């Protein structure tokens, strides 16, 4: 299984991660749909930046192969701990961070709480400012495994429908069931979800005093996180740039996977 | 003086024009503040554009250093039939076109009405749709000369106003005044100027028929033409792309040269 990487303690969590390419460390978070991890999300996306950077993809604790706690309590602050911890561990003094979704809305509250560790940010249709949940999210968040519902949660995050296949959706749908993985994923985000987007959202306030060149990246047509909702990242951040890419969902880097590399790269080579 | 270039007879009109570099086709429309050109507004893109494409930025008439036909009728039909004289006189079969402002409505109206002339659009702070005249738009088009009036002009197109200097106000203020530019210019755009942005429009039902890959882009804080006109040009262009620089203004290409330059080239080099 490719999903499953390397192993370290972070944060005292044991944490499964990927770490590939030498040079300036840039963190990439995943988002948070049904048997997601690290390696799923950024496949195409870190043999493209480990050619000019070392890129650490880790797997969130409630999320992909990193271990599950008992009774551990998942918080934004929690994840922002686990992704502080991951960087100590490495000896990660200051990095770049990419975040996806559920992702960004971490990469968001880490530079915000640890300013200081962090330098550039991508994020990407990411959680952050508070939206009205969408039916997309709610479909997402409220999965219940088979073959179908997996299906039409890949329709939802593409633009390109063909792209959703029988062995994808039947792939997905395994990495959906892995022992536990079902268990920890229906108890992250129950009804009402919208405290969760509220939750893993930041204040505009405090958005405001991000330093950060900011690099915010979008589907026009992405069905889980609005557009809208990073237009308003746009006016909160002062060194920002946003792209949006039509004919485009909420799988950016899979869908439009060498523009978005491209734009990603150049953006880091800036620094 | 580095404005006037190359000499060409185009719809039957002496046209001021710039070649540089080899290769596919690639023509730059400048925009229509007081004094303006070719030159002026493109001479930080055409070298590192010319460097992977043959660039081609010529006077629109009634600009410039391109004659000014007496009792010529100008008008969006005409300006585009200017365009694609200026194609024919070249032997340019098809081209990328780069619209600047009022060129952007231009290169819009030239792909509907030439489609098969025209490959890959890039429109900046572009004309093209109906939105409110904005104070800043009605000062530039209501310009008469002086240091003062260039200055506060000048202070309205960039975000950053250190880069206003007196010596800019004073080269623009003198550009403004050659011979017949201020009396072409005062009588291009008269009041009431909503009129003249619905002219150089294109409706939303053609704007939609578009098949052109697209790359939009506009400064956060552009003062002149507001973002929501490239967010409203993004949503009707299918193959499009909205690219939007915080801490930038009306003048993207020499604000964020860098970042403008590489972006446009890796845009034309996907074709």
């Amino acid at each position: 299984n490719l999903e499953i990487g390397k192993s370290i303690l972070a944060a005292g969590v044991l944490t499964n991660y990927h770490d590939v390419g030498e040079g300036q460390p840039v963190i990439l978070i995943h988002g948070s749909g049904p048997g997601v991890s690290a390696y799923a999300n950024w496949r195409l996306t870190i043999p493209a930046l480990s050619k000019f950077y070392r890129v650490i993809a880790p797997d969130m604790v409630g999320f992909g192969f990193t271990d599950r706690p008992e009774n551990y309590n998942y918080s934004k602050d929690s994840w922002v701990d686990h992704i502080i911890g991951i960087m100590d561990a490495l000896e990660i003094e200051k990095a770049h961070i990419v975040g996806n979704a559920f992702g960004g809305g971490l990469a968001i509250a880490t530079a915000l709480r640890y300013s200081e560790r962090v330098d550039r940010m991508v994020l990407m249709g990411a959680a952050g400012t508070r939206f009205d949940v969408t039916e997309g999210l709610n479909a997402v968040w409220g999965y219940t495994p088979s073959i179908e519902n997996m299906r039409n949660l890949l329709d939802i995050f593409a633009y390109d429908r063909s792209l959703v296949t029988d062995e994808l959706a039947r792939l997905r749908y395994e990495a959906s069931i892995q022992p536990g993985f079902q268990e920890s994923f229906s108890s992250m985000f129950p009804e009402p979800r919208q405290r969760w987007i509220d939750a893993l959202a930041s204040s505009d306030e405090d958005i405001k005093t991000l330093p950060n060149e900011t690099l915010i990246i979008h589907g026009r047509e992405d069905q889980v996180v609005p557009l809208s909702s990073s237009l308003r990242l746009g006016e909160l951040i002062d060194r920002a740039q946003l792209h949006v890419f039509g004919r485009c969902g909420h799988w950016t880097q899979i869908e439009q996977t060498d523009r978005f590399n491209r734009l990603v790269v150049e953006f880091f080579n800036e620094a």
